[PDB]
This record gives C-alpha cells, structure tokens and sequence, in this order.
C-alpha cells in the first residue's frame, strides 16, 4: 500500500534533514518525493515522503499539494520561537486544503541544541490545543526521527 506523507513548516527548521535521517540514517547539512518501505503490523507499507525546497515553498498553500496525502507533519525549530508561533497558521492552512481524514503530527526539531527556547511542555501544550500527537526530535543527534514516521504510519493505518 502507499502512504503519502508531507513535511510542513517554516524554512530552516530541519524538514529536509529529518527526511535524510529517516531514509539514509545520516545527518549532513527536481523529483519531489522519496519512497521508503516500512513494516507496520508485519506488513510492508511504502511511505511516499514529500519534501520541497523553500524555493518551491508556494505550493503548500494549494489543495493540489495535499492531493492524496494521509500524513502531514508540522515541524518547528525548538531554538526559534517564531517557527513555533507560526505553527497555528500552518495548522489552519493545512486544514483548509488537505483531506479531513489526514492525520497530523507536531514535531519540535533540533532538541540537541542548548540554545533551545521552546520547552517540551510548551510543545505538548500546543499539540493538545490542535488535537494532535507531539514528538521532539533531533535529525543531527539521531533522536526520535524513526518514531516520527512510524507513529504517523500507525495512526494512518488505524484510520484505514
Ligand atoms: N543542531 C541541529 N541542526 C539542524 C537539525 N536539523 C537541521 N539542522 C540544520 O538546520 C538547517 C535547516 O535544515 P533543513 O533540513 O534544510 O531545513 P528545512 O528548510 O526545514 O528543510 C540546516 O543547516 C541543518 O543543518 C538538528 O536536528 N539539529
Ligand atoms: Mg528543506
Ligand atoms: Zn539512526
């Protein structure tokens, strides 16, 4: 089966690096997606994982972008208060444009940085306000990245 999963949020928060860590298991930094197959309940699920450049940032406001998407991950940077502030607007825009059975997930990235300004309780609180699950991650330190996609994939398959 195919699960189309999108990463959404401000430029610079680590969307691409989260995607590279999940697929490649490494931190480093014209085809729009990567395919990674994962076992859920003993059955192969192929995730179709969408990441677009800030360059291409303009699509996220269109319903075309979310065509067939079943998971959407909203990402902010724990080091950047503004990217966290901006999450309510991302939520709203996603709900305006995506399938209503789409499962969403909040991710606070860069948990490795001692310059953190957004607490885990803050992220937890926002997540309840939006009615969604919440995970803190570090693409750099390899912390909680696989959990992001497995958590979301399991929620999507329970929908199905
Ligand atoms: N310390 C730290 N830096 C990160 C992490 N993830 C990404 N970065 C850096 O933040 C910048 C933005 O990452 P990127 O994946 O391009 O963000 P995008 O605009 O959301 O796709 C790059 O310089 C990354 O090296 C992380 O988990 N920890
Ligand atoms: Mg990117
Ligand atoms: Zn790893």
């Amino acid at each position: 089966s195919i699960m189309k999963i999108l990463l959404i949020g401000d430029v610079g928060v680590g969307k691409s690096c989260l995607l590279v860590r999940f697929v490649e298991d490494k931190f480093n930094p014209g085809i729009d997606f990567k395919i990674k197959t994962v076992d859920i309940n003993g059955k192969k699920v192929k995730l179709q994982l969408w990441d677009t450049a800030g360059q291409e940032r303009f699509r996220t406001i269109t319903t075309a972008y979310y065509r067939g998407a079943m998971g959407i991950i909203l990402v902010y940077d724990v080091t950047d208060e503004r990217t966290f502030t901006n999450i309510k607007q991302w939520f709203k825009t996603v709900n305006e444009h995506a399938n209503d059975e789409a499962q969403l997930l909040l991710v606070g990235n860069k948990s490795d940085m001692e310059t953190r300004v957004v607490t885990a309780d803050q992220g937890e609180a926002l997540a309840k306000e939006l009615g969604i699950p919440f995970i803190e991650s570090s693409a750099k330190n390899d912390d909680n990245v696989n959990e992001i996609f497995f958590t979301l994939a399991k929620l999507i398959q329970e929908k199905i």
